[PDB]
C-alpha cells in the first residue's frame, strides 16, 4: 500500500557535499524540502550560503560549511560541524568529486587528484560519519559516481578509473557497514546539464549524445535529486550496494 | 525541489501480470493506492478477483482477468480487455514468470518453458501494449527479472539464462521504444518472502541466505512494490534501460 | 616453463558446428592443423565438403556432416555420426548461430528463430555431447557468442537477448558440467570480416566501427580461431565459464 | 591455420615486476623459455637473481633488478635499466601489487597503500614504458588484477576497490594507447597456490574455496603464466582492453 510519508525525509539530518551548485544544490533543496535538516558543504562559500537562504525561504532548515573534501582535516571538521548543528547525521550524500578528461601523459599529480576527489575523500568521510550512524542504529550513505565507471574511451584514464574505484567501494562498503545497519548506494549520472557539463561539451558533442539517448533529452539535476531521494528514503530500506544509472537509457560521451 | 505529485500515479492505467499473490499483488495494491486504475491479471482468477476486492475496499479502481501469460491468444485478450476497461494503457508491470532450479539433463520441454515464462511472453505483450502507449504519448514497461541473471550456480541453466535474456531485452528494447517515449526498466529481487521462495527455501538455506545479506532481513513484497512505483513514476522520467536490484546488499542463493 | 605441446590438440576429437565458412571454417582448419581430428558440420553440404578437402591436403583428418543445428533430430544424429567417425568427442565448438538485426515489430516467429539458433541448439547439443565427455573423464565446450550480448542498441532485441542467454548459460553450465570435469567458455567477437558481416555492413558503418576500435583494424577469422585454440587447449585447463571478447579493444555497431 | 611461431615470444623484450616468486616468477620463466629476453624485477634482489639463474640454466636471457614498484624514482630506474640491458621494450607484465583484507576502520595510510601498490605504480610504469614500445612499432602491457575487482565482501574496501580501478584502467588505457599500437589487457586470477594465498588461507577456507570451484583444484602459477603468454603473444593481436579470469569456473573467497 502506497504511503507518501515513506518517500520523505522528515526528521532526517543530512550532510550534502559539494552542495552549492548543480546536482549538489538540487539534492540539498529537494531533501530539505522533503523534511530533512541539511548541512550544505561547498568550497565556494558564497554558493554554499546562497543555497541555505534558498532553503530557508522554502521553510527549510540548513547550515553552511566551507569545506574542501580534499583535506582530511577539513573533513573531520565538517563532520563535527554537522553533529553540532544537526545533532546527529542520518544521511551522507557524497556529491563532490571531479577530475575530468586528461591525456595519457598527464603529470602523475593530475592522475592522483582524481583519486583524492573521487575516492579518498568519499572513503574517509564515510569513516568519520559511520560511527555516528551506528550509534543511532542506522543511516544511509549515497555517492554520486559516474557512467565513466562503465564507459571506455580515450582521455579518461584518471576520471574513469577513479569513479570505478568509487562504484566498487560501494558494493563492498555495503558489507562492512551493513553490520552497523548502514546502506550504501551510488547514482551514476549521464550527461547532466550543468556548468561542469557545459565546460567540456561542444554543440556537436551534445548532438552525438542526444542521438544515442533513447529518451531524447539531456539530464536535469532534478532527475538525480529524485533518484537520490528514493535511494535515501525509507522506501528503499532493503536497497544497498547498488549504483543507479540515470541516463535516458543511452550513452553520452565526449570522444 | 520535492514534488509529491511526481511520486504518484494519478489517472494512469496499469496492466499487471501474475498479480494474484506475492510481489505482483503488492505492486497492484501500491499502484492503485497511488492513484492508478489497474488490471489484475493472473492464471488464478479467484486470486485475481480477491486482489480486486481489496483494491476496491481501499478505494481504488481495478479489474480482474484470468490470463496465462504463456499463450499469445491469451495475451492479446489481456491487452484488449485492459483497453476496453481502462480506455488506455500507461504502464505494464510484467511480473508473472518463473521456472526455477532444474538438473542439466532436464527435457528440452522444461528448458524451453523457462523462455516461454520469462522471455517470449514478456516480449510479445510489449509488442501488444507499445502501440497503445505510443498513442497516449509514452508509457513505462517494467519487468520483474532476477538475481539469477547475474549469479552463477549449479541447477540454474534454464532459469538463469532466461532471466538473463529478459534483462538484456530491457536494455535493448529501451532503444526501439525510446522514440515512442516509452521507458523500459526491470527489477531483480533477492529473496523475497513469498510462497515461491517458501516452496524452495529451508531453514538451513534460510540461514545461509541471511548469512550473506548486509541488511540482515529477508525481503518483503513491499520492497519490490516501492521500487516499482518509483521506477514507473514521473520521478524516474530519465531512467530507462536499467535493472535495479533489491537484495539488501547481498546475495541469497540456494547453494 | 613454456611447452609447445600444450597449445596443440594432438589426439583430440572435435565437433565443429557451422564449419563450412567464416569463423567456423578457420577454427576447423586451425584445429585439425594443431593435431585434432575434426567433424565439419554445416547446412551447406558443399561448403562442408570443401573444408574437409582443404584439411586433408594439409595432412588433416576430417569428416563432413550435413546437419542443421536447428533440428533436435539432426542434432542427436550429428552427435552419433561424430562418435562413429571419431571414436570419442573431446571438444564441442558451437559456432553456428545467427539471427541479426530485427525491428521491434518483427513477427514472433522471427523473435523465436534467434533463440533456436543461438540458445536451444547450443544447449541441446551440449546435453547430447556431455555424456560422452564425462565417460572419457573430461572435455571442453566452446560457443561463439557475440558482443551484442553486452551492447545496447536499436533493432537488436532478438539477436542481443539471445546471445545474452547464450553467454549466461555458459557461466552456469560451467557448474553443472564441472562435476563431469567439463569446461565451458565462449568467445564474443566484434566486427569479424565475414560475408555475414558484409551483408549488413555499409562503407560508412565500417568507418564508424574502425574509429571506435583502438587497434585500428577489422577482425579476421584467425583471431577467433587463435583464441578458440587457446581456450580449448590444455594450456587453459583452469579456465571455465568465461567469455573472451576479441574486438581490438573497441566497439563495432551498426546503429 | 595453426602457426606455432605466433605463440612464441622470439626476440621480444619483457619487463616483469614482482617476478621473484609466485605468479611473476613463472611468467618470467615461461616467457624466457618461449623466446623472450626478460628483466626480472622484484623488491627482493636475492629472489630476483635466483630466478635469473634458473632462466639462464634453462638457456634464456635474463637480468635481475631490485625495484620497489611503489617509488617513482625506482620505476624510472627500472625502465632505464631495462633499456640499457635489453635495448628496447616490447612487453610489460605488471604483476607486483597486493594489499589484502583490511577492516573498515583502517588508517587512511593503509587504504592509500593499496592504490600505490595496484594503481598508481602500474599507471606510471605504463607512462614510462609506452614511448619505448611506441618507437618499436607497438607492444603489450599486461596487469595481474584480481577477482576482488568484481567480488563483493566484507574487509575488502581498499583491496577490492583498487583492483577495480586497475581493471578499469586497462579498459580505458587500451584507447589512449591503441594508436601507438600497444595492446593492454589484464588477468584476474582466482586462488593460485602461492605463498600470498598460503598466508591468508586455512584448511576450512581451503575447503569452502574448492567447494565452489567447478574445476575442483586450486590454481597453479603455470595457469596464469599460460594465459599471460597467449595474451602477450602475436596470437592475441586483436585482443585489447580485456580482463581474462582464471578461476576454474568458480569463486574462491575468504568469507
Ligand atoms: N554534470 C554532469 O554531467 C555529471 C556529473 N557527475 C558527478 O557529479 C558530481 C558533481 O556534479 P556537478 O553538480 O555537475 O558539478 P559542479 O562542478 O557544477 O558543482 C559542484 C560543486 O562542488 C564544489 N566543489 C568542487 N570541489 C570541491 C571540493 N574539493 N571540496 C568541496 N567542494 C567542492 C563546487 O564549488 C560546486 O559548487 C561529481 O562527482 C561529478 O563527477 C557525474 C555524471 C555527470
Ligand atoms: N519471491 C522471490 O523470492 C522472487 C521472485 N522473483 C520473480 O517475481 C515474479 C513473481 O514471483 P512471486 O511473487 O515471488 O511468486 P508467487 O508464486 O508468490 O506469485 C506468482 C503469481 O503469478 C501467477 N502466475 C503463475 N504462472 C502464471 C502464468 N503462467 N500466467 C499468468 N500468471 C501466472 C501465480 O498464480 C501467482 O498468483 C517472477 O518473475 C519471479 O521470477 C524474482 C526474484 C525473487
Ligand atoms: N562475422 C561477424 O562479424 C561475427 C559473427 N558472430 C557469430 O559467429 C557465428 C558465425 O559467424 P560467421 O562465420 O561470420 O557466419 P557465416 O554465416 O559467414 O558462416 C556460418 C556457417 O554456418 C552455416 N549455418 C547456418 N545456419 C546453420 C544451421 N542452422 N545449421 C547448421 N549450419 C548452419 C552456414 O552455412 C555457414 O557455412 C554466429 O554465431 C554469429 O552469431 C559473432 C560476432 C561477429
Ligand atoms: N596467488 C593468488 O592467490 C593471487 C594473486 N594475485 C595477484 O598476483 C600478483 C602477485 O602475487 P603472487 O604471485 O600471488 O604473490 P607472492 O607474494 O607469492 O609474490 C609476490 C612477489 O612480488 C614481490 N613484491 C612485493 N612487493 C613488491 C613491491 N612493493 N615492489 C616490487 N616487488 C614486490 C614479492 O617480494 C614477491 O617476490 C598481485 O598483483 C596479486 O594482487 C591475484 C589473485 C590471486
Ligand atoms: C569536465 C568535468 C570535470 C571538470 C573538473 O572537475 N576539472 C567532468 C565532470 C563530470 C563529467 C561527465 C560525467 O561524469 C558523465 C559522462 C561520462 C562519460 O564517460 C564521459 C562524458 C560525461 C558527460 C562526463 C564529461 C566530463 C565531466 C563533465
Ligand atoms: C522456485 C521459484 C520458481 C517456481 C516456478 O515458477 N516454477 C523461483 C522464483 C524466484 C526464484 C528466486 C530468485 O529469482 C532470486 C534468487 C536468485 C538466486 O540466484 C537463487 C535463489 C533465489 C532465491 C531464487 C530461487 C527460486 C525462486 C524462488
Ligand atoms: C546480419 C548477421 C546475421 C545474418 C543472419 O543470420 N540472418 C549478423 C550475425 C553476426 C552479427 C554481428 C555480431 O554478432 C557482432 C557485432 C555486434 C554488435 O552489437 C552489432 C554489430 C555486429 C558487427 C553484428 C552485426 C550483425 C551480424 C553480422
Ligand atoms: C593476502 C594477499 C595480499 C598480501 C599483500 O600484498 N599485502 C592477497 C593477494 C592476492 C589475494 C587473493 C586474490 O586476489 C584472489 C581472491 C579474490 C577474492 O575476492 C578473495 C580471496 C582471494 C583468494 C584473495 C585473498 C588475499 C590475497 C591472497
Amino acid at each position: 500500500m502506497f504511503n507518501s510519508d515513506n518517500l520523505r525525509l522528515d526528521g532526517k539530518c543530512a550532510i550534502i557535499t559539494g552542495a552549492g551548485a548543480g546536482i549538489g544544490k538540487e539534492i540539498a533543496i529537494t531533501f530539505a524540502t522533503a523534511g530533512a535538516s541539511v548541512v550544505v558543504s561547498d568550497i565556494n562559500a558564497d554558493a554554499a550560503n546562497h543555497v541555505v537562504d534558498e532553503i530557508q525561504q522554502l521553510g527549510g532548515q540548513a547550515f553552511a560549511c566551507r569545506c574542501d573534501i580534499t583535506s582530511e582535516q577539513e573533513l573531520s571538521a565538517l563532520a563535527d560541524f554537522a553533529i553540532s548543528k544537526l545533532g546527529k547525521v542520518d544521511i551522507l550524500v557524497n556529491n563532490a568529486g571531479g577530475g575530468g578528461p586528461k591525456p595519457f601523459d598527464m603529470p602523475m599529480a593530475d592522475f592522483r587528484r582524481a583519486y583524492e576527489l573521487n575516492v579518498f575523500s568519499f572513503f574517509h568521510l564515510s569513516q568519520l560519519v559511520a560511527p555516528e550512524m551506528e550509534k543511532n542504529g542506522g543511516g544511509v550513505i549515497l555517492t554520486i559516481t559516474s557512467m565513466a565507471a562503465e564507459n571506455k574511451n580515450i582521455n579518461m584514464t584518471s576520471y574513469a578509473s577513479s569513479k570505478a574505484a568509487a562504484s566498487h567501494l560501494v558494493r563492498n562498503m555495503a558489507f562492512d557497514l551493513g553490520e552497523k545497519n548502514i546502506r550504501v548506494n551510488g547514482i551514476a549520472p549521464g550527461a547532466i546539464l550543468t556548468d561542469a557539463l557545459k565546460s567540456v561539451i561542444t554543440p556537436e558533442i551534445e548532438q552525438k549524445m542526444l542521438q544515442h539517448t533513447p529518451i531524447r533529452r539531456l539530464g536535469q539535476p532534478q532527475d538525480i535529486a529524485n533518484a537520490a531521494l528514493f535511494l535515501c528514503s525509507p522506501a528503499a530500506s532493503w536497497v544497498s550496494g547498488q549504483i543507479l544509472t540515470v541516463s535516458g537509457g543511452g550513452v553520452q560521451e565526449l570522444n
